[PDB]
């Protein structure tokens, strides 16, 4: 820096601990043993009084680890060995989500023979789901909560509910007050637990679904006691509450714990569900709609497995900055996290200045792309209870920039074993592992060279690799684009930004053979961003047109020339219409088809890709827009060539 | 001692249609090595190749 007083240091283990390399210990002991003290009178020997020095140095280098390790795992940031880490994270009010279970919301169409109104659908209601990898075997599902239905018009019910993965288990115990009640099994999401004490309720403390202002006692506690087996216990209370604390049981009670077995994260597949329902006259009519909400759906979400060590720490210390409340942008990031986490990979919450209130939250699920709903409304509620009262949280989701690879790994036929396929898929996750590690998160770029070094790491036989690249960014509403929106953040390499597909309708009738007629739904269109010019300029065009439908007037006169503005391949009769700006140096796209004044009904479905290729090799990011590649959901752009070599 | 050796060209095919089918080491065959007909002996490819 400038002024030397700013040097300080980061977290630094002082020279007091550190610990021996051996022979340096031999050096310091000899100087302390021979010198300053004795000037040997030793009766052993010339060599023995020497030799015996390191015989007690191995005693030091030993006791300088066995007993010196404690201070390493005593603190947090410097500790290793999970157990100490976790156990020291609860006094920061965290807990590390030992495992997780899949969750969806399905709407059952069923009906009853009794026709009775207000049919119920109790807690368990065992379902089973393949969570498809191919077909064979189910897992399990349980609704776990309540709901209700209503009969309307025709006699049917829509008892839409939500469901967790595992089954349930209930172990009742007599409280001895000397007996640290626990579980022992490798399971039991702490997110969803009940734990009645002989009456009901006992909403505990560490995790609220309500927060039930006041309500005093009846809380309990859940921590760790290392070992993987969760600890339950109760406060210091008396209730002869006395003043403040947990109600405590009284010396003998039936304590009924019920948890969810949570088979594991293997269940992310979801898709087809079956009733498996035996209760009463409910028919279980099926027509089960797994995703009746909104756009594209991955199946279930969550599934957990225990959090890694490098995760906990970062979330362990930051929760001292908060106390069980979110007033700050960095707080929502910690509240959208292992509490509600495993359903969200990254957040970066922010507040827009033009629109007060309304804390905006970008989130990417591990399932990829969009959170759908009711997994969003769920994130909504869990915040607003701990939130800053007037402002309402909202989930916008980030603005996704994917990339189109088209890479070729060029292996050698000699050294393979499983040959193609298995390697075709082995290259997938390695690429996928690159995203998840480096560029999955915000503000981070990626370099295709770094993707290729994980590509070349596939197994052995793959030698060399290479790719073209295109940055794909898909518009939502289309037809317009927002005001000064739709920006790559990178240099666009003009003569790029190529269309997608589109289509047309109308165009009079144009009857065809066979049946009566058609709507002339063929003859598509597509957009091209043309050239650069004196500074930015460059315009853009909507696409190929034959004749007829448009409003020409004086303001259109469709043309860019036979110059660049490359041509779509069809009959198509050219006559490209000018539409919008696209300033190159500061990356901006602008369309507003209303310039040429067509009808939106003449266009097919919106949400069209555009995908210009980048100028520079490395692709940057800003303004809360991720670059993350997820294959399994959208295969549409990934293409790889295995073209081999025979030696 | 010594063992008999030939080179035969197998015309076979796979249902998966996958390219670069292998044919591992042993691939047990059997041959009459005709004196009349009865009984086979055995054969093993013992090396690799590719198709």
């Amino acid at each position: 820096p400038v002024n030397y007083q700013l040097t300080r240091t980061a977290n630094a283990i002082p020279e007091i601990f550190v610990g021996g390399t051996f022979a340096e210990i031999k050096q310091n002991l000899i100087e302390w043993l021979n010198g300053q003290n004795e000037f040997l009178d030793y009766d052993f020997e010339g060599s023995r009084l020497n030799v015996l020095c390191d015989l007690l140095a191995y005693n030091t280098l030993y006791i300088q680890q066995f007993g010196n390790a404690a201070v390493y795992e005593s603190f947090m940031r410097t500790a290793n060995l999970r157990s100490s880490v976790v156990q020291a994270a609860q006094d920061n009010g965290y807990l590390p989500t030992s495992k997780s279970a899949a969750q969806t919301e399905i709407m059952l169409t069923c009906t009853d023979a009794l026709n009775r109104n207000y049919i119920t659908i109790p807690r368990g209601t065992r379902f089973l789901a393949y969570a498809k990898d191919t077909s064979v075997n189910p897992y399990n599902f349980v609704s776990r909560e309540d709901v209700i239905a209503i009969r309307d018009k025709n006699n049917q019910y829509f008892p839409r509910l939500k469901l967790a993965q595992g089954r349930i288990v209930r172990t009742e115990i007599i409280y001895d007050k000397l007996t640290p009640i626990i579980i022992y099994d490798k399971n039991i999401d702490r997110n969803q637990v009940k734990l009645y004490v002989d009456g009901a309720e006992w909403i505990n403390w560490t995790r609220k679904s309500m927060v039930h202002a006041g309500s005093t006692s009846t809380i309990y506690y859940m921590r760790e006691t290392i070992d993987g087996n969760t600890e339950f216990y109760f406060g210091e209370g008396e209730i002869s509450a006395n003043y403040i604390g947990g109600l405590k049981p009284t010396q003998n009670s039936t304590i009924v714990i019920e948890y969810i077995s949570t088979n594991g994260a293997d269940a992310n597949g979801a898709v087809g569900f079956s009733y498996a329902d035996t209760l009463t006259n409910i028919t279980v009519i099926n027509i089960n709609e797994n995703p009746n909400d909104d756009p594209d759906f991955v199946g279930a979400d969550g599934g957990g497995d225990p959090e890694d060590i490098e995760r906990i720490r970062e979330l362990g210390t930051i929760k001292r900055e908060t106390q069980q409340r979110c007033v700050t942008a960095t707080d929502y990031d910690t509240f959208v996290s292992e509490r509600f986490g495993s359903i969200i990979q990254a957040v970066q919450t922010f507040t827009d200045s033009t629109k007060p209130g309304y804390a905006f939250i970008a989130a990417k699920p591990k399932s990829g792309l969009y959170l759908t709903t009711v997994q969003r409304e769920d994130i909504k509620n869990y915040l607003k209870d701990y939130n800053l009262a007037p402002i309402t949280p909202s989930i916008i989701s980030p603005n996704y920039l994917f990339i189109k690879t088209n890479l070729k790994v060029t292996y050698a036929l000699n050294k393979l074993q499983e040959s193609e396929q298995w390697l075709e898929g082995q290259i997938i996750d390695k690429i996928d592992r690159y995203y998840t590690e480096d560029v999955e998160i915000f503000n981070s770029s990626f370099a295709k060279s770094k993707m290729l070094t994980y590509v070349d790491d596939a197994d052995h036989s793959v030698i060399g690799s290479s790719a073209t690249i295109q940055m794909v960014r898909e518009v939502q509403n289309f037809y317009k684009t927002p005001e000064a929106g739709i920006k790559y953040n990178n240099q666009i390499k003009d003569r790029s930004m190529e269309s997608n597909t589109f289509s047309f309708n109308s165009g009079r009738k144009v009857v065809n053979p066979d049946t009566g007629l058609e709507e002339d739904v063929l003859y598509d269109v597509r957009i091209v961003s043309t050239d650069r010019d004196s500074k930015g300029i460059g315009k853009v065009i909507i696409g190929p047109f034959a004749s007829g439908d448009v409003t020409e007037n004086e303001n259109i006169q469709p043309y860019t020339g036979n110059d660049f503005n490359k041509l779509a391949n069809s009959d198509g009769r050219d006559k490209y219409y000018v539409i919008g700006e696209i300033n190159y140096p500061a990356d901006v796209i602008y369309w507003n088809i209303a310039k040429i004044n067509l009808t939106s009904e003449k266009f097919e479905v919106q949400t069209i890709e555009l995908y210009s290729d980048p100028t520079d090799d490395v692709i940057f990011t800003r303004d809360g827009s991720l670059i993350v590649f997820e294959n399994d959901l959208r295969p549409q752009y990934l293409t790889i060539d295995l073209e081999p070599i025979s030696q």
